[PDB]
């Protein structure tokens, strides 16, 4: 995703935790399409005010009660997994920063289509032409992503976000919007 196309998939102005890039399944080192993002709280916590947000405007796909996709321009799409309280149905037009769901606050709901999770979060992925895309060299909220390690690697020489020449390791990020 080129610089300016996508914002972080959480509210503009909010400050959420961003983990290391990983493949969709969490094993291997390619394509590292995915990032886990959360605000806080474990299983059972109140996530009803924690709003997973559309990375860009596009067309909504509600795959299940825990899994959504937004189809953007240019063959790009973003996907959002481990959800509850999805706010749109398939075919809806959503905007950049539209609140689309909460992170599922129970494991059974978070894993409604399989997988594993240690706690409430969104598993966000970038796709191009319907295939998982490798995040190295892509942009998110104006940060250039470097991802050259294995899944979930947070070593700050192999996973970091770069903006205005400064590198930033994994951790909490305030969402400025797409730039
Ligand atoms: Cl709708
Ligand atoms: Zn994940």
């Amino acid at each position: 995703s080129p610089n300016g196309l996508l914002q972080f998939p959480f509210p503009r102005g909010a400050r959420w935790h961003v983990g290391g890039a990983h493949t969709n399944t969490g094993s291997g080192n390619y394509p590292m399409s995915s990032l886990d993002m959360s605000l806080g709280g474990g299983w059972g916590s109140n996530q009803s005010g924690t709003w997973v947000s559309a990375s860009a405007a596009g067309s909504f796909k509600r795959h299940s009660s825990c899994f959504a996709e937004v189809v953007h321009s240019g063959g790009w799409s973003t996907t959002y997994y481990h959800l509850m309280n999805i706010q749109y149905n398939t075919g809806a037009n959503v905007s950049m920063n539209t609140a689309i769901a909460n992170p599922a606050n129970t494991q059974a709901q978070a894993l409604c289509n399989g997988g594993s999770s240690t706690g409430p979060h969104e598993h966000w992925s970038l796709k191009q032409n319907g295939s998982f895309y490798h995040l190295n060299g892509t942009y998110l909220s104006g940060y250039r992503i470097t991802a050259t390690g294995s899944s979930y690697d947070t070593n700050c020489s192999r996973f970091y976000l770069t903006k205005n020449g400064q590198n930033y390791c994994y951790g909490y990020y305030t969402n400025p919007g797409p730039n």
